[PDB]
């Protein structure tokens, strides 16, 4: 009954729609879970109307980014504002220390610089965790490093801990420093990329709050799509876009798992076999709001390094070889906000908006969202690096105004009158893992596609904009393109 | 004829560990002719002002994380606890003659949008640095502002001194790489130089000997003559001296200092090398003060050359490159320069500037008239002084106020033993002629002879350490039944 069928409403879906209508294919379907479309985009509206993209934030690698040239195009058209150019040099805060960019003797940002080449070499043709190779670094270059450099150097690195949603101990060294090609900018509603997207098809394709619960491939070369509400589908093509984590469910056993999508016949295993890799990471989202900007905006990046100690730098130093340096690095908790590091936006600066986006990464992730109910633990939690953050900027302590009370004595002070959480770690139709954005088995079982009839798309499924907001993007142009070609060929 | 197992010509580090790694392998009987009066090449420590000592060729041990000459460097140092050299890179300072520091500024942001520059560079690959950046303007001039679109150009041109040439005589696939770790100020090149020179035997060193001529003969052997009229016969000759030397023996015309008559001639693939490579100029200034009395924020310190509001208008409105280059007396600010301030670094109170070609060979050439020379450079150092908290510089050549007691300036582009070529330390056709040899007993080493490390002193190092090692395995069969 119809041509192509695609499951799930996020960029990929939407893209892929709008291609097949763009190439003139008509009756087709796009079967979404949620009661709304944007999938991992998605932004929410807090304090006075604010706006927040609480999933994807930036455009990456712009000077190849087509999504983002097909952004700036618009903008050079009818000079309205889509995003703004937010790379900023960082400021690195330590809890004791206070700042420690930009040191005139720290000169932590050089040696970071250094770090990123020793890690280049380290694996220059090779067919290790984070953390060992950070450690594998200090012991090889200490004569050459100041004590006060191997103690902060080790906890500045930790930012691409936010680039990869994970913990510098369970990220893959190999898989940690890349190049962006390019600066990032920060869209301006990622939402309004959603839109503008979505209503460049037919309204009546849509179908939300369709719980795919399974794909069959009839003898008659068709296939067939049935929503967990009980409405049945069959068309020429279908073009999965699922999020990987959810696609991971369907190798395991009982149609329970929301989400969970029924393959008959089942996924091959050149594809069963690629969910051996990925799904570690998880990159969360807090947003700090405050009544009015009283501190300093020299600039939109801030990162509060976790602890570090003096001891540390003496084991370092003392250290034989890599063995005798994990058996020394074994002292004797409970987490807290400097126990790993934070990356916040200062969004005043950029945007002009009294709030602060912050990421997080695994294990504190799934904890943070876990009680993203109660508000006044999240405060408790994440007051200490707020006020730091405020010492250095030229401001104050923090005043709790989530339960506000009118006080003319606020005048000058940071009042935070709410607070946003993330909640993909919890989110059925998401949940799983989360990876970077850069710029292989996986992809390949992917975009070679379950069949002629059964194709996939999404961030999981190309190699260029992996795990990016344009690589689903494209991934979602690619499969639509490859249908409309085929069906335009039969005659 | 003095009969030697081998010679070499030449006794610049590539020459001194070639002889070095002879010894240490056990080849008796060798020789190491060289025509000045001193060993180390272009690796030469002077004496200024109450004795201060500066490197005015080599300065720096690059890429420290894999430099083998460095890491042998470092090995002595952390067992002896002597000081070698310093990790002295820092945060740039840059400085404009009008609006003054531009560095780490919260709007211009000029070091963010240098590094996607440098990505963009990276992603495009010929043509030549200034075509590079002017291409990189037009196509992001939607997402760069007025000023960045001004200054952005002549902060990138700091890479001119990497290279020792202008922008738009360097080529632009060339132009952009990046260094394999921190660099290290070696505290005494000459220190280096020193430690290899006296790993060998003393007597093999003839200094003075200026080799005019060397001659493959039928019986296999080598003959090589110094101007002097000593003749010397060997098994083996290594070749050190300079591309720019070298290149001389194509030429016609015998009586040209360092030039070295081959018989036979150098095979054409040699010959014809000499047509693509070369064309920098690495000079140096040294400003000696008698005393630190401004800020010691930095150690690196760059003055851009004047830019212009007009530059921006043509950016803006030009319809493409044609279109743009249609519509677009030296000085000290006609160039971008870079200063090395010693005091942080060293604790010495000086300056230690790097100039590129065109100007290194125009400031070589009056290098005896200190009086222009700081009135060539008046300009930038006071500027430098003013944004380092300081005051005018006093000229004391012959309190609170930085006095100029002496000037030294390079002479590499004069020296006819080194003729400023200058080439970038980097970590094809020349490399593989060289390497490859004139035949099995005429050898070439040097930095133009190795692809790791062309241009670098640890590469001229490891090139002389190459060809020994080649002698030494073949001199091995001698010992086999
Ligand atoms: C916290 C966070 C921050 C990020 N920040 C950035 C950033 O700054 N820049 C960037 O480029 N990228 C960023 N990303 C990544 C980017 O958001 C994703 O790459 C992109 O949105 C993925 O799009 P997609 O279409 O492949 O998948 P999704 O957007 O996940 O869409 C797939 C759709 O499938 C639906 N679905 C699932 N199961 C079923 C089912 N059984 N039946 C029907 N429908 C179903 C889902 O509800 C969803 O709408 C971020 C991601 C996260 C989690
Ligand atoms: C201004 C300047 C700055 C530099 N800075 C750096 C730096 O910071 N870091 C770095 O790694 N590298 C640097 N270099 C490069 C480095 O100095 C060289 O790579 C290295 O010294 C070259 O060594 P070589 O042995 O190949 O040649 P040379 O050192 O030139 O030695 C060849 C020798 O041959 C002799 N000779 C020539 N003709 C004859 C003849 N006919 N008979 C006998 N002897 C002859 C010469 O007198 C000379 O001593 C710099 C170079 C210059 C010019």
């Amino acid at each position: 009954k119809k041509k192509v069928i695609i499951i799930g409403a996020g960029i990929a879906g939407l893209k892929a729609a709008s291609t097949l209508h763009q190439n003139g294919i008509q009756d087709c379907l796009v079967l979404e879970a949620r009661d709304r479309v944007g999938g991992r985009l998605q932004t929410v509206t807090g304090y006075q109307g604010r706006k927040y993209d609480i999933g994807a934030s930036w455009h990456h690698d712009t000077l190849t980014n087509p999504l983002f040239l097909e952004e700036a195009q618009l903008s050079l058209n009818d000079g309205r504002t889509r995003f703004v150019f937010d790379d900023d040099n960082f400021i690195y805060i330590d809890e004791e220390r206070g700042r420690v960019d930009h040191d005139k003797e720290l000169l932590l940002e050089i040696v970071d610089n250094e770090m990123s080449k020793f890690a280049e070499l380290e694996f220059h043709q090779h067919l290790c965790s984070f953390f060992q190779l950070v450690m594998k670094y200090l012991l090889q270059r200490r004569q050459f490093l100041t004590n006060d450099q191997i103690r902060y150097l080790p906890q500045l690195c930790r930012y691409l801990e936010l680039w990869h949603g994970l913990d510098w101990k369970l990220l893959s060294a190999k898989d940690t420093y890349f190049g962006h090609q390019g600066r990032n900018a920060f869209a301006l509603n990622y939402d309004s990329v959603v839109q503008r997207i979505a209503q460049s098809f037919p309204q009546n394709w849509l179908k939300l709050s369709c719980e795919v619960k399974s794909i069959t491939r009839e003898p008659s070369k068709n296939v067939t799509v049935n929503c967990e509400d009980g409405t049945v589908y069959n068309a020429d093509y279908v073009i999965i876009t699922v999020p990987q984590s959810v696609l991971n469910l369907s190798v395991q056993p009982e149609k329970n798992l929301r989400g969970r999508i029924e393959f008959q016949p089942p996924l091959k295993p050149v594809i069963q076999d690629a969910f051996d890799k990925i799904h570690f990471g998880a990159l969360g989202k807090v947003i700090f709001e405050f009544e009015e900007c009283c501190w300093s905006n020299e600039s939109s990046k801030i990162v509060t390094l976790a602890n570090s100690t003096n001891e540390f730098v003496e084991i370092v130093r003392n250290a034989e070889n890599l063995d005798e340096l994990d058996s020394m690095l074994e002292r004797e908790t409970s987490v807290t906000c400097w126990s790993q590091p934070l990356f916040f936006v200062n969004l005043s600066k950029s945007t002009g908006v009294a709030s602060f986006m912050m990421l997080m990464q695994a294990p504190l992730t799934n904890h943070i969202e876990s009680i993203r109910e109660d508000k006044e633990r999240l405060f408790s939690f994440f007051q200490p690096v707020l006020n730091k953050i405020m010492k250095c900027l030229d401001s104050e302590d923090v005043i709790d105004g989530m339960r506000p009370i009118e006080n003319i004595a606020n005048a000058n002070k940071p009042v935070l009158r709410n607070i946003i959480v993330s909640n993909w770690t919890r989110d059925p139709y998401s949940r799983g893992a989360y990876s970077a954005c850069f710029p292989v088995d996986m992809v390949v079982a992917m975009s070679n596609g379950q069949d002629s009839r059964i194709r996939f798309a999404g961030e999981h499924t190309i190699m260029d904009g992996a795990g990016c907001a344009y690589g689903a993007w494209e991934s979602g142009r690619r499969e639509a393109t490859r249908i409309s070609d085929l069906l335009k060929l039969e005659h």
